[PDB]
């Protein structure tokens, strides 16, 4: 068996109803399968529960052919009567949007990943063409649809089980006591103590290597590392750069580190004087001591940015024109541009800690001190999250420390959601920046099927970011993982929830 040191109780056992990272880490890859996934090496789509997928020419129809012979879990509480088929995909996904689907309103009617990404408003209908073929009809063509179907959240559930529960008026057990097609089956959950899954002996994809997975709920990070040392835990739910050093001198413990697909940045409201002036953005960026901020904000858990894309993005290209830290340069430029001398501006600090920026307030303070030297007086603006995001959406700010954790490993996901003209009108562009040349590079890249030629466009898009500074790429949050050297099949990736599907001793 394996012992994984979890950082929190799962808030649910159905990925559909939560974006809480530490929950997803426990349930998604272990209990479930998706229709399709993304090949890590080649970045192409790979068959999972779907063996085939075809996009209509008009792009508003996507037809999945479905694996035969796939069984749902036999759990203590549920025994399937039929194998996985199209009805299951139809039930599973129409739950997100169909006010007539019997599970749409259990319990919160909230499906946060799909809402944040628009799938719930995109899918018009799902048609059963045959027992093992299903067609999604979309209100419009949408390049990101397949990528969304390949995320940790797009798991397939049991319609048979859902209906049996509904017959008992026991719908609230569905997301709490799971039935999946994945490599492990739910055994037991004890709040604040542990969760236990056992081997799925009928698993379609491979011969599951472990009889038992035990998740030891251990909120305290220090204790999680301590349990690594004692061989009490075999794997630890992330830790931080500091907690890891203490492991360096142990033979029998592996420490892993991978820059996660995300970016923390300083974005300029490019429509609000004087930040609408390229020369003003150039000047200010030179004033920022980013070394100081790696040390006093990220504390060794971040990787300094060389582009808006982390080196783990397959489209990454190092930007040669990244501004150097030079206050004298900054002051000389600022005066060359007017001001003449100085001005007051506010830096909006995101209210919550995240991988891509663990303390924006603190970052705002350091910036406030750098900028003060140059005649620029920062007022640090902080609102509670939801109001903060709306107002940034409404372009109320001068500038904002914020960031992005990619929803997909598709490089487009760093460009189109953040900096495109239509992200302007969707209140998702922190820089209020509509640049039709930039946007065209994105359309062209999405219009070509040979990833090699896409790079040429993304290179251009990265080069254009540094040149026009709608936002200043600061840093990439890293993910770490510690484990007993006895365990393999567990390699940490730059993207997605933890997976123990191939965990082996």
């Amino acid at each position: 068996g394996l012992v994984y040191c979890a950082e929190a109780n799962p808030v649910s056992f159905n990925p559909q109803v939560t974006t809480t990272g530490s929950t997803i880490d426990i349930i998604a890859n272990q209990l479930y399968d998706r229709l399709i996934s993304i090949d890590p090496v080649t970045a192409e789509f790979k068959s999972e529960l779907a063996t085939d997928w075809k996009i209509s020419k008009d792009g508003k129809s996507v037809t999945f052919t479905l694996r035969k012979g796939v069984k749902f879990h036999t759990t203590a509480y549920f025994t399937p009567t039929r194998e996985f088929n199209a009805d299951d995909v139809i039930f599973t996904f129409s739950r997100l949007f169909d006010v007539y689907n019997p599970y749409h309103f259990v319990g919160d009617a909230n499906y946060p990943y799909f809402q944040s990404v628009g799938i719930d408003q995109l899918i018009r209908k799902i048609v059963r063409v045959s027992d093992h073929q299903v067609r999604f009809e979309l209100f419009n063509a949408e390049s990101s649809f397949l990528a969304n179907m390949a995320t940790d959240f797009a798991v397939v559930l049991s319609k048979e089980y859902a209906m049996a529960l509904k017959a008992n008026n026991q719908e609230n057990l569905f997301d709490q006591y799971p039935v999946g097609t994945g490599p492990y089956i739910y055994k037991e959950y004890r709040r604040d103590h542990l969760v236990r899954f056992y081997k799925n002996a009928d698993y379609w994809k491979h011969e599951v290597a472990l009889e038992q997975l035990v998740y030891d709920i251990t909120p305290n990070g220090t204790t999680r590392i301590a349990k690594i040392l004692t061989k009490e835990c075999d794997v630890t739910a992330h830790p931080s750069s500091a907690q890891l050093s203490i492991l360096a001198q142990r033979d029998d413990i592996n420490v892993e580190r991978e820059t996660n697909l995300n970016i923390g940045y300083w974005a300029f409201n490019t429509e609000r004087p004087p930040f609408d002036n390229l020369k003003v953005r150039q000047a200010l960026v030179h004033a920022i001591d980013i070394e100081k901020i790696m040390q006093a904000v990220y504390y060794g858990n971040g990787l300094r940015a060389r582009s808006i894309l982390p080196p783990t993005s397959w489209a990454f290209e190092p930007q040669k024109n990244m501004p150097i830290f030079d206050p004298q340069l900054a002051k000389k430029l600022l005066t060359e541009a007017g001001y003449e001398k100085g001005f007051d501006m506010s830096i909006w600090a995101m209210p919550v800690s995240r991988i891509y920026n663990p303390n924006a307030r603190k970052m705002a303070e350091l910036m406030q001190s750098d900028l003060r030297k140059i005649g620029v007086n920062v007022n640090i603006v902080e609102y509670e999250w939801n109001t903060f995001i709306q107002r940034i959406g409404e372009h109320r700010h001068d500038s904002v420390l914020l960031g992005w954790a990619a929803d997909t490993p598709d490089p487009d996901n760093f460009f189109s959601p953040l900096l495109s003209c239509t992200a302007t009108f969707s209140g998702k562009n922190p820089a209020n920046w509509c640049n039709p040349e930039f946007d065209l590079l994105l359309t062209k890249a999405l219009d070509t099927t040979d990833l090699n030629l896409r790079k040429q466009y993304y290179d251009a898009a990265q080069s254009m970011i540094i040149e026009q500074l709608p936002l200043y790429p600061i840093a990439h949050g890293m993910r770490f993982q510690a484990s007993s050297a006895d365990v393999e099949g567990i390699t940490l990736g730059p993207f997605g929830a933890i997976s123990l599907a191939n965990a082996r001793k």
